[PDB]
């Protein structure tokens, strides 16, 4: 709507769908001042005859603003160095396989989630490292827990910052409850793995996919629910909606979630942000490229589950 006055019913119409709250009388209204140019940020960004477009609303109050610290928020700090090097590897050669399969038709994924004021997000992935590995040979259902491996993993913080290495790698000697049995509020001072019911989540030998490799990772795209790590470009992709990407990005990884989705020049995923960005809960980076590092630090190695 190009008419200044006719933009008001949105605040009304918009907020109804994905939350109605605010700061208060004076301060909140400010949410409306840096979302005023919602369409400016896209209008043509879309006009891009390009390979990526992405639509508006999940929060345009959210993008460049302090919000980028919301999303990205985790990890950071010191290097999140990788590859256990040995053990995480080989017994697979050429391909002689289809580059395509999905989990958007089988139904292997549980409704991901939009938590709260702190994104320990880095911990969502783990809850996934197993979320679907369950059917691989057992057909077992249900989900384990969130807050745990976010509360028992002292190894580091998950709020203001969270480590991607120890939520899945410390999974065999303690174990973890279910999603229902232990939903979370906002942090968990009293972390109880030996105290939350009993033993439920026991690993086997987290199989790290060849680092800096856009090759063998396809077994982890189809023979398991891939869970790499990418760049949380707290900006333009921070309002990402649909399409395939080539971006505007910046390879230096930021967030590590579920990577369930690979095909021709498509490839889904799992994005626990919510019901609007990275469409409903997924994405798709432009496959078949030429640069390892490329953009959005994807194919720079995983650490997924296999049943020993």
């Amino acid at each position: 709507l190009t008419s200044t006055e006719r933009l008001i019913q949105l605040f009304e119409s918009w907020m109804l769908k994905h939350n109605k709250i605010y700061k208060n009388i004076d301060e909140k209204i400010y949410r409306f001042e840096i979302f005023k140019d919602n369409l400016k940020y896209i209008d043509e960004t879309n006009k891009k005859n390009n390979s990526y477009w992405l639509g508006l609303n999940v929060f345009a109050d959210m993008s460049n603003d302090e919000f980028k610290e919301k999303y990205t928020g985790s990890i950071a700090g010191n290097y999140t160095t990788t590859e256990l090097s040995y053990e995480e590897v080989l017994n697979d050669g050429d391909v002689n396989i289809p580059e395509y399969v999905d989990w958007r038709q089988k139904g292997a994924v549980t409704p991901v989630k939009n938590q709260g004021s702190c994104g320990s997000a880095w911990a969502f992935s783990a809850v996934s490292t197993i979320e679907s590995i369950i059917k691989i040979r057992t057909g077992n259902l249900n989900e384990y827990s969130e807050q745990e491996l976010l509360d028992c993993d002292r190894r580091s913080y998950g709020c203001n910052g969270g480590y991607p290495w120890s939520a899945l790698q410390l999974v065999a000697q303690y174990g973890i409850h279910y999603r229902n049995t232990y939903p979370y509020e906002g942090v968990q001072r009293y972390c109880r793995s030996r105290e939350k019911g009993p033993y439920a989540a026991k690993t086997d030998g987290v199989r790290q996919v060849q680092p800096y490799n856009e090759g063998a990772l396809l077994y982890s795209i189809a023979n398991q629910p891939v869970s790499v790590v990418l760049e949380a470009a707290g900006k333009d992709f921070q309002l990402y909606r649909g399409g395939i990407f080539v971006g505007p990005c910046g390879n230096k990884v930021d967030h590590a979630v579920a990577a369930v989705g690979y095909g021709p020049n498509y490839i889904l995923i799992r994005n626990s942000w919510g019901t609007g960005w990275g469409e409903n809960g997924y994405i798709r980076i432009k496959r078949g490229t030429g640069n390892s590092y490329g953009v959005c630090g994807l194919y720079t190695s995983s650490f997924y589950p296999v049943k020993n």
